[PDB]
């Protein structure tokens, strides 16, 4: 019933992601000089070292609006991809099913938690 205890979760999660290779194209702000109509797509763009800052700058107040800009990385490649079968946009399906994978349990822990908290 740690209420805290999601902060370290997702930091250990963003660590196994920043190891995994799936994670490169989407470590830092997309390139706009190598794709310089992104913005004209993306309306808000997301990498994991800005969700990583975020949460180190106290940032989150829940593991529910870290998931959200993770998954705003996901819906980003999704948007931009020409194709379902390009090799970035698979990058994320796979990346996206690991973070899932493993962001349940963070999720369920916090929201239990905050249950008992006002039991
Ligand atoms: C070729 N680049 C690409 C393709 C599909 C999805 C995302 C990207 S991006 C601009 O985020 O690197």
């Amino acid at each position: 019933y740690d209420i805290q205890a999601w902060k370290k979760q997702c930091e250990e999660l963003l660590n196994l992601i920043f190891q995994c290779e799936d994670s490169e194209p989407f470590r830092q702000p997309v390139d706009l000089l190598e794709y310089p109509d992104y913005r004209d797509i993306i309306d808000t763009p997301m990498d994991f070292a800005t969700v990583r800052e975020t949460l180190e700058a106290g940032n989150y107040e829940s593991p529910m609006e870290l998931c959200k800009d993770v998954r705003l990385i996901f819906s980003n490649s999704k948007a931009y991809t020409p194709s379902k079968r390009s090799r970035i946009y698979s990058m994320s399906l796979r990346l996206s099913a690991f973070f899932e994978e493993h962001i349940s349990s963070v999720l369920s822990d916090y929201k239990s938690a905050l249950r008992f908290h006002k039991r």
